[PDB]
């Protein structure tokens, strides 16, 4: 009923959308992994009379449910999707998208990592993102590679029309004391990568983490703090 939807409020398999700003929504779904249930976010950005999707809903059936929820709530076609790193919460569902006519994109680094690890593989390579600080335009967003953080390939997404910063899994929510799933992370470089984000997007109004509640710019400093303390 209007609050940001939370893990115990979303059964696995259902998807909810949340309006962030004009022409910007997040998508929220839940999935089981290693015997625990987690929420995860993605983004939807209006691209004229089409939609740009950022990240899958973490699995094939969740991603099919995402497409149905978009058709119900928004009713514009998803034409392109970008995955912001190689993990299943970002690419699991790419096969569903591709069979639904959506053109799927990721950096070459993400594509290689997904292929190596047996995750679903976006079709199209996003060049111009291989050096930290790189940025490219993609429809109504800017894609930015901040450096290694949660993963070596993680991208962030900025919506300039709305000053919305989608940090993906490189950014954690304010209630997190913990740095989430660090299996593929670079804890040493992560604060430097966050500082690059902070420098590049000083006018961000909304910051969306890969998992959990959106907030403001404080999510960035909080993330750096939690990562440093984890390493400590
Ligand atoms: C309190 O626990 C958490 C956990 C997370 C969390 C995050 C995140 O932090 O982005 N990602 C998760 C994943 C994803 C799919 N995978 C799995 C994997 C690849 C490795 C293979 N050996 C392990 O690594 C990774 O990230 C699964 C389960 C939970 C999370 C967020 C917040 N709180
Ligand atoms: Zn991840
Ligand atoms: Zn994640």
């Amino acid at each position: 009923s209007g609050e940001y939807p939370t893990v115990n409020e979303i059964p696995v398999g259902e998807v909810r959308l949340y309006q962030i700003a004009d022409g910007v929504w997040s998508h929220i779904a839940t999935q089981s992994f290693d015997g625990a249930v987690y929420p995860s976010n993605g983004l939807i950005v209006r691209d004229g009379d089409e939609l740009l999707l950022i990240d899958t809903a973490w699995g094939a059936k969740n991603t099919a449910a995402l497409l149905a929820e978009i058709e119900k709530q928004i009713g514009l076609p998803v034409t392109r999707a970008v995955s912001t790193h190689f993990h299943d919460d970002r690419v699991g569902g790419v096969d569903v998208l591709r069979a639904a006519g959506v053109a799927t994109y990721a950096s070459p680094s993400t594509r290689r990592l997904a292929e190596a690890e047996g995750n679903e593989i976006p079709t199209h390579s996003l060049e111009g993102l291989s050096s930290s600080g790189d940025a490219v335009r993609f429809g109504p967003v800017e894609l930015f590679y901040p450096g290694a953080a949660h993963s070596t390939d993680n991208l962030v997404v900025y919506v300039p029309s709305a000053n919305v910063l989608y940090g993906g899994c490189a950014v954690h929510e304010l209630s997190s004391t913990s740095a989430g799933n660090v299996a593929d992370a670079d804890l040493a470089e992560w604060p430097t990568s966050v500082e690059r984000i902070q420098k590049h997007y000083p006018e961000a109004e909304v910051v969306i983490p890969g998992h959990g509640l959106p907030g403001g710019l404080d999510l960035l400093q909080h993330t750096a703090n939690v990562v440093k303390a984890h390493k400590n």
